[PDB]
């Protein structure tokens, strides 16, 4: 029932633009896009087409009822031009995730894959390869039904867009409010999936933390206040436990936890290294708080796609700025993930992360 | 900075539809209001033939839901004037729902003389037959072409117009499962935003393989009743204390505030009868209740619907006969019988709005 890459049409475009010659993250898109559309029908083929609008019904339920989700991963380009996608089978799989909750159709993954594989192709030109950039890939699946009624679709469309993007000085230290008072997800949510509807309600929520001049939102929950998210990253904490024990640790995936690509990376390096111990438990203010004043805390990060592994220096939490002392501590942890991760995307080791294009 | 009604363009369409039994949401009228914003504020307000939107597939609407909507209803009362119900209050719930999406503020006056004028242009698609009417959904979206998660600096507001019939004494089946969860507090359930509503389809697919016609959404340790379906709950009985009560819970977070459920509340209110208050029901009061005989009528409220009585409740793996039906229902039928002469002009009221 899949739309299959083996049906794949090409329609190269006659509006080539120049490429950047300062990239400014998810603003400057490629020349062509994916595109497929699913109805009665079943899925159509799949294309590639000059890079231009979307037309849509008025009453698509894609802008009434929120039935939108999407992906996000990196292409990476070698200094001998072979592109690589990081660790794609991983966003497939989420995506199909993201579909099902949403009751939109199911595709499959390789089929996609292979499809998104011939776009970069197609696009190669795109992909930069100055130190630190990538080709940031976009893949969104939408719901169509041109009717008022809340209910499952029986039309859809999956695109994908691409934009080459620089960083988001990748090693630079953020301030972060952290303020129960606001929630981004609950337990029996769908704040675990990759959905439209968990990000526009953070947008207030970041306005008002820099308000109180903070750059990033902690995202507490529960009347323990557990550390769940930092902006759209998942947070690590590297610690000497209250055991006596150094540790890495970031929250476990109990469904307020989007499971993040690279959260998974870091978790599988440093396992790999076997030098320290990695676990996924609930992490408290109580902890960090108490952690802080024993000086047992060296640093703590976010990991996502667009910003890699971003250090935090502070913290403001019941009107009281914590310090974190992450850059004081190297930040040895953080520059050897980015180094490690750096060697694997660019292609200076061999790696089964990585998928050539 | 508002658009303003007085800068109003009208587009006539050159080629009408076919006018139409009236299934909700799917059969839309000629024309649509546009209006878009930028950085240079608010374009002039637009009437033109329905037709299909044009959006960069980097539309922050699109990725990150910033898209919120309402839905009111206007009616034709037997001489023709059609009338929109208490449309300050769905004027005054967007402009919330705008705000607390970072999206751009308007002239609540404003936009209700541009939909006056726009249901003015199709007025001949307003039904007369009992029960129908037209229903009104504005749309307020985001439109940056940015990846970036932010505040939009461009957006675009719509409305369409759909001739409806009934959806209206028909009673339905609730699944009760605590597993699901519509709201929390501390999050958006109590603003009219696409993103509380993508996540319930499949909900429903299992209250319908479940036997079940619509969704009891619990919240809470104590199995709190909150809404039904998408629309507000209430519930008709004589209380623990002894009193005769009309209940529906109150406003915390989880509730999203419905027109019809002030409206009902402001009707109850103003017989002076019974007691009507804003409490937290719970399963465990219901099931005791029910056991008692105490209850007379449950029902949802909403615009689509109107007034709608509730037969059973699944919780679990049990089934509860609900007597709503046993009872008349009397409220309901009086609920909706002064509701319809207010609606349809046939006694004047400040709650309507004349187009
Ligand atoms: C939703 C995926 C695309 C995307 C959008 C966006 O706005 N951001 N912002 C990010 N990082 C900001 C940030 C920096 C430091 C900390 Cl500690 C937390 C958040 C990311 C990423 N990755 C991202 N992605
Ligand atoms: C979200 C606004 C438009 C809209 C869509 C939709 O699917 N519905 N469904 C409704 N009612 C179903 C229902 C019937 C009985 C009970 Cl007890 C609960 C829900 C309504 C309405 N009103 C509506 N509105
Ligand atoms: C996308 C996302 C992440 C993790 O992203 P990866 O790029 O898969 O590592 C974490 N948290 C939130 C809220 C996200 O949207
Ligand atoms: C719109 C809405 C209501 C109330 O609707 P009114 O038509 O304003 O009475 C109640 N609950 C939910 C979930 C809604 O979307
Ligand atoms: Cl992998
Ligand atoms: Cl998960
Ligand atoms: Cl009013
Ligand atoms: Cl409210």
């Amino acid at each position: 029932s899949s739309f299959k890459a083996a049906d794949l049409q090409l329609e190269m475009t006659q509006k080539p633009h120049k490429k950047p010659g300062p990239l400014v993250f998810g603003k400057t898109f490629t020349d062509h896009m994916l595109m497929v559309e699913w109805n009665d029908k079943g899925w159509g083929q799949p294309r590639i087409q000059p890079f231009q609008n979307l037309t849509l019904h008025p009453a698509s339920s894609s802008l009434h009822y929120s039935l939108q989700l999407f992906e996000g991963m990196k292409a990476f380009k070698g200094k001998d031009q072979q592109v690589r996608l990081f660790r794609p089978w991983l966003n497939m799989d989420r995506m199909l995730r993201s579909a099902m909750r949403l009751c939109l159709p199911s595709f499959d993954k390789l089929e996609l894959l292979e499809c998104i594989r011939r776009l970069i192709e197609v696009d190669k030109d795109w992909v930069p390869d100055a130190a630190g950039t990538s080709l940031y890939v976009r893949p969104v699946l939408i719901g169509n039904e041109p009717s008022l009624g809340v209910s499952q679709p029986t039309r859809a469309l999956l695109f994908v867009i691409l934009c080459p993007v620089g960083a988001y000085g990748s090693v630079t230290p953020v301030s972060l409010l952290a303020d129960p008072a606001f929630i981004r997800a609950w337990v029996g949510g769908v704040g675990n999936y990759k959905l439209g509807g968990n990000y526009g309600p953070t947008v207030l929520v970041q306005q008002e933390a820099l308000k109180r001049g903070c750059e990033q939102v902690l995202w507490l929950y529960g009347p323990d206040h557990q550390l769940t998210e930092v902006g759209t990253m998942n947070i690590f904490v590297y610690w000497t436990h209250e055991d006596g024990v150094l540790e890495l640790v970031t929250p476990p995936l109990n469904g307020v936890i989007l499971p993040g690509v690279v959260r998974q990376s870091l978790l599988d390096m440093a396992q790999t290294w076997g030098e320290f111990r990695v676990v996924e438990r609930t992490i408290t203010m109580k902890q960090l708080l108490r952690a802080l004043e024993e000086g047992r805390v060296r640093e703590v990060f976010g990991s996502g796609t667009a910003c890699q592994v971003c250090p935090v220096h502070r913290i403001l939490y019941k009107d009281r700025n914590l310090h974190i002392p992450t850059m004081e501590n190297g930040p040895e942890l953080i520059l050897r993930f980015q180094k490690e991760l750096k060697e694997i995307q660019y292609g200076i080791r061999a790696h089964e992360w990585m998928f050539p294009v």
